[PDB]
């Protein structure tokens, strides 16, 4: 019985019912995170942003079963093209715009990746991608708003591997966390 989150506290509460169990309903996890109205107040303590790269931010440590976080891209940041580790990926836009690119798996030959889609996820919108449904790359286009999204991740996983556009070649990375509860982590 899904109902709306009145805050970002709420929601987190909700997620952890969701969560209650071994497995996981997408489309309820993401109709949940998409009503909830992003309100700046309720997550400015987690919005950290650093001028050269976009940061990652944990809200919240889950119940073993899944992780929550802030992701705060300046003008003109984005991402690798990567994958998520056999988990799911859900990201809800919070503050801006992102663009969201679409790669599919490379083949073992060294190819140009080129861009199965792309997208424009708008304020408050909630994307969702897993590993069978492919690859992304995320990237704040905009030249004068920065960005904020929310994102999601069960189980929660700190690998993945990041892909070269040119030739489809991977490099396994840690992910890091820029803070933690609002705390920022060096
Ligand atoms: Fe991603």
């Amino acid at each position: 019985e899904l109902l709306k989150p009145r805050t970002l506290a709420d929601l987190i509460r909700i997620l952890h019912e969701l969560f209650a169990g071994d497995e996981v309903n997408v489309e309820e996890v993401q109709a949940v995170l998409e009503a909830y109205e992003s309100n700046p107040a309720e997550w400015a303590l987690y919005a950290k942003f650093d001028q050269y790269r976009y940061t990652r931010n944990l809200v919240d440590q889950g119940n073993g079963k899944f992780n929550l976080m802030i992701l705060c891209w300046g003008e003109g940041h984005g991402s690798s093209i990567h994958d998520h580790t056999d988990s799911h990926c859900f990201l809800k836009l919070l503050q801006g715009n992102l663009k969201e690119t679409l790669f599919d798996w490379p083949d073992k030959k060294s190819n140009e990746m080129i861009k199965k889609s792309e997208r424009t996820l708008r304020e408050n919108q909630c994307a969702y991608i897993n590993d069978s449904i492919g690859l992304h790359r995320v990237e704040n286009v905009s030249h004068t708003e920065p960005a904020v999204s929310l994102h999601l991740f069960s189980p929660p996983f700190d690998t993945c591997h990041a892909f070269d556009q040119r030739t489809g070649h991977k490099n396994k990375v840690t992910m890091t966390f820029h803070s933690k509860f609002g705390i920022r982590t060096p």
